[PDB]
């Protein structure tokens, strides 16, 4: 159940996503889904435990600017729930993610380690045990 995902920021509020799924027998799935920070937002048991989990991911970036922190936060967010979806779907255990630049900057590897870590561990903790490869 192989599953890599392409994703593309819209804007600070949308989020493109595009999966590929290939089974073992060759059966090959093309998908194609929009997430808002709105339904990121609602999918949170409620108003506080979503901005507890904003704060800890901007803590993994405190390094970083004011407006990078609230770029890579929110990012992060909207691929959880991605790949919490997928999970759900097919079961994959590793899923491989291809971020597009935001904003004419690219992501430089100690980032790219930062979001893995921040996705893995928010993944772990509702019980999903993925393992996220960034290309």
């Amino acid at each position: 159940m192989s599953v890599e995902v392409k994703v593309t920021q819209i804007d600070d509020e949308t989020w493109k996503f595009k999966t590929t799924i290939t089974k073992e027998n060759g059966e090959k799935e093309e998908k194609e889904s929009t997430i808002t920070k709105e339904e990121v937002k609602e999918s949170y048991e409620s108003e506080e435990e979503y901005e507890s989990t904003k704060e800890r991911i901007r803590k993994k970036f405190e390094d970083l600017s004011e407006k990078e922190k609230y770029t890579l936060s929110n990012l992060v967010l909207a691929i959880t729930k991605k790949l919490k979806e997928l999970y759900e779907e097919y079961g994959a255990k590793e899923v491989k993610v291809t971020i597009e630049p935001i904003n004419g900057k690219p992501l430089d590897k100690e980032t790219k380690e930062r979001i893995k870590e921040s996705i893995e561990e928010l993944l772990k903790e509702k019980g999903y045990d993925v393992k996220v490869e960034l290309e």
